[PDB]
């Protein structure tokens, strides 16, 4: 009864607005508040015991669907509330958290691929913009491991990446790290264990099952074990030092499958099904 897997948002014939939150021991699933927006291709972060979701693809019905909203769901009184929203609308979005900050990366608004990023302070509910990433990226893929933040594959409107660069808050610049071996947007990346894991995605061709990581003291992505499922767009997570992978698309259906990864016997495997299929949720742990 410790920390469970929140899911919000997706899609499925139009935008969710699902809040679920997962119970891996129980292998149970607890109904929330609804968005008060459904959003597809957001994203979810935790900060200080309370769940954000960012920017994303609504279902508004005069032509403006891509989402610059910020909003905070509070577990003690299941109370969605609205926060200041970013500079510009992010559609397929990439978060990450430092020191208590959100990191807004990336995305798309209509034709626009932003290589820009900025920076949310919970404190002052404010949103400051910072140094814009070398390479526009869309569906891009953000992680943070030793407080520098990770930009991993993405779309920078013309062809698909497989490149990835990091940000030193200190010094407010970029820089291009190694690239992946393989070519991915809409894939799903997060730290684990000192490591930051890019698992599925879009190479441009096909959805993606093949998973690999990246070593800051090697600076290789290496390979691991593939999951069990292709699939782009996919919600991901760390729970008790393992990796969850929920939702997405395999090129036919939208995927209501969840894998964990288990890093000490480098296996994936099925655990449990979300209640619906969908593709481009948001998710965090708390
Ligand atoms: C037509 O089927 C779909 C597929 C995905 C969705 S979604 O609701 O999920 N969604 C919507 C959004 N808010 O944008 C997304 C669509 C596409 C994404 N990719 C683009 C990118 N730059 O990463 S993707 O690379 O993953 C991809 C590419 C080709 C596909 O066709 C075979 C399907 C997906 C999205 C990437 C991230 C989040 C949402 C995306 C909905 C319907």
């Amino acid at each position: 009864v410790g920390r469970l897997i929140y899911t919000a948002g997706g899609y499925f014939r139009q935008s969710l607005s699902y809040l679920e939150a997962y119970n891996p021991s129980d292998g149970t699933w607890l109904r929330l508040a609804d968005l008060q927006v459904p959003r597809s291709g957001l994203a979810g972060c935790v900060v200080g015991g309370l769940l954000y979701a960012v920017g994303g693809r609504n279902n508004s019905p005069d032509g403006n669907t891509d989402s610059s909203a910020l909003d905070c769901y509070n577990p003690m009184t299941n109370q969605w509330s609205p926060c200041a929203p970013m500079s510009v609308p992010r559609n397929r979005i990439g978060v990450g958290v430092i020191d208590g900050h959100i990191y807004a990366v990336g995305g798309s608004h209509g034709c626009i691929h932003h290589n820009s990023v900025e920076r949310y302070e919970p404190e002052r509910d404010e949103w400051h913009l910072v140094a814009p990433m070398l390479t526009r990226r869309i569906g891009v893929g953000v992680a943070v491991l030793n407080r520098l933040l990770y930009a991993v594959g993405g779309f920078d409107g013309t062809n698909r990446l497989n490149s990835a660069e990091c940000y030193y808050p200190e010094r407010n610049e970029w820089r291009m790290i190694t690239a992946m071996n393989t070519i991915r947007s809409g894939a799903g990346v997060c730290v684990l264990h000192n490591c930051i894991y890019a698992a599925g995605g879009y190479d441009g061709q096909d959805q993606l099952n093949s998973v690999e990581r990246y070593d800051v003291e090697t600076e290789t992505w290496t390979f691991v074990a593939p999951m069990k499922h292709r699939r782009s767009a996919l919600g991901i997570t760390v729970h008790q030092g393992r990796i969850y992978v929920l939702g997405g698309y395999d090129g036919h259906t939208f995927l209501d499958s969840v894998e964990c990864y288990d890093p000490d016997t480098d296996t994936w495997s099925e655990v449990t099904r979300m209640t619906s299929g969908r593709s481009g949720v948001g998710v965090a742990v708390t």
